[PDB]
Formats: structure tokens, sequence, C-alpha cells
């Protein structure tokens, strides 16, 4: 009922600069509840042309909660710019993890598996499909658990990292680049490419041109280190198949062998 305006808010660290405008750690005044706070500049994003997806996914977003997606608790603009009011992720970016480690463990992995399936799980259950989850979309909460954060678009992808295209391509399933119709089988396809990068640390489709990478997903062929172990090569499998048919559900991948023997949860 209440109505948030800039002045609600005590302004700290900025976080990083997104495409229209930056990020800020800040607290509501009454409350001194910690939130971020993500700052749009309303001529720029009109001149992209993302104006009416921005408005899109903020009606779509309110209407999300899930304990794995990052919240949005609201926003509000003035003339100039409009002002999103975020979950603030205290443990940061899984990609920096990602690369602090060079690859995570099969605990780890496991359980962030079951994370994100319950979320896609809960994300098609209200008809929300192809949700963005590679690393550098997600983000750690306060018990080390995942976050997916929301508008990708209107950040830049990590310069340490892989470039915005390359990034996203990595992710593809074959349906999708063979220019075909997809559905929710696609989350589990991003799952399977998710998994792999977690355990191995690159992607399993990378390669030196995007144009090896795209013949690469449209085939489906990659190979496993030896390290990976064959619950993990299995689940992998499974996930990454060319038919979208012949992928798992996610209730399948909740209750696969190696997710319940290594998840934490
Ligand atoms: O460095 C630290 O010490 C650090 C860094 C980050 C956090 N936590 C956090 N929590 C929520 C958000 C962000 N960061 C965040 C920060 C900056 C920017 Cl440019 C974008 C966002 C996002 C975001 C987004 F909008 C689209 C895509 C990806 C996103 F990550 N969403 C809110 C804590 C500590």
């Amino acid at each position: 009922k209440r109505q948030w305006a800039l002045e609600d808010f005590e302004i700290g660290r900025p976080l990083g600069k997104g495409k229209f405008g930056n990020v800020y750690l800040a607290r509501e005044k009454q409350s001194k509840f910690i939130l971020a706070l993500k700052v749009l500049f309303k001529a720029q994003l009109e001149k992209a042309g993302v104006e009416h997806q921005l408005r899109r996914e903020v009606e779509i977003q309110s209407h999300l909660r899930h304990p794995n997606i990052l919240r949005l608790y609201g926003y509000f603009h003035d003339a100039t710019r409009v002002y999103l009011i975020l979950e603030y992720a205290p443990r940061g970016e899984v990609y920096k993890e990602l690369q602090k480690l060079s690859k995570f463990d099969e605990q780890r992995t496991a359980t962030y598996i079951t994370e994100l399936a319950n979320a896609l799980s809960y994300c098609h259950s209200k008809r929300v499909i192809h949700r963005d989850i590679k690393p550098e979309n997600l983000l750690l909460g306060s018990a080390g658990e995942l976050k997916i954060a929301d508008f990708g678009w209107s950040v830049h992808a990590p310069s340490s990292r892989r470039t915005t295209l390359c990034g996203t391509l990595d992710y593809l399933p074959p349906e999708m680049i063979e220019g075909r119709m997809h559905d929710e089988k696609v989350d589990l396809w991003s799952l399977g490419v998710l998994c792999y990068e977690f355990l191995v640390g690159k992607p399993p489709f990378e390669a030196n041109t995007y144009q090896e990478t795209y013949k690469r997903i449209s085939r489906v062929e990659f190979t496993f280190p030896d390290f990976v172990t064959e619950g993990a090569r299995d689940l992998i499998s499974r996930l990454l198949k060319h038919n979208p048919s012949q992928r798992p559900m996610l209730r399948e991948v909740l209750e696969h062998p190696w997710i319940t023997a290594n998840s934490s949860k």
C-alpha cells in the first residue's frame, strides 16, 4: 500500500555498473532492511528499445517468489529514472566463486542443481520458461544458496569472463540454434550445461570460435574429463539430449541418484 521514493533509502556503496545505470547497496530508512537499488536512465532505456521489455519483466517478476529467485520487492520512478528495489545477495557473484576455486566439488554442485531445479519447477508452474541460469546470472544468498538474478540484459558480461554473445551461445539448446520452436525443455538443457560447467570449470561446448561452438552444440559433441564421476556423467548426459523430448522432467533431476547422494538439501 505504501509508496516508495528515493528519499526512503540510504544509498551505500555502488555494487556495479549496468548498461543504463548503477546498482547500489542500500537500506530502507525506517526498517534498516538491506537491499539492492538498481537505477535505470529512462531515455537510455527508450533508445535501446528495452522500455517495453522492462515493463513486461517487472510485471512477471513482481508475481514471483522463491528462495532461489532474486526477489523484486517493487519499484518507482521520477521524471528521469526508474528504480528497481531488489533483494540483496550478501555473498555476491557465483561466477567469481567459480574462478576463485576453478571448479566446484560434487556436494556444492549437486546442492546448487537441487536449488535451481526447485526454482525452475516453480517457474514452469507460473508459465515462465527459459530462465537464464548461466553462472554470470547467479548470485549467492546469506546461506550460500543460489539466487537467479533478474533483468540480465541490463548488465554487461563480466570482463574477466566470457563476453555476452559467447556466454549466451554456450548455453543455447540445439533446437533454439536450429531455429525451431522451444518449450520448458530448454531449462533442462541449461541445467545440464551448468552442471557440467560447475564440475569442470568450463562449459561443455565452448570452442575457439563461435562457429565451432555452434557446430558442437548442434551435434551435441562434448567430452567428460576423467575426474567426472559416473553419477555426474549420467545426469549430465540425460540433460544434454538433442531431442528436447528425451530430456528428464525436473522431478526426475531432483530424484536422480547422484543428486540424492551428493546434495545437502
Ligand atoms: O562485489 C561485491 O562485494 C558484491 C557484489 C554483489 C553482491 N550482491 C548483489 N545482490 C543483488 C544484486 C546485485 N548484487 C547486483 C550487483 C551489481 C550489478 Cl551491476 C547487478 C546486480 C544484480 C544483477 C542484475 F540486475 C542482472 C544480472 C546480474 C545481476 F547480478 N542484481 C541485484 C554483493 C556483494
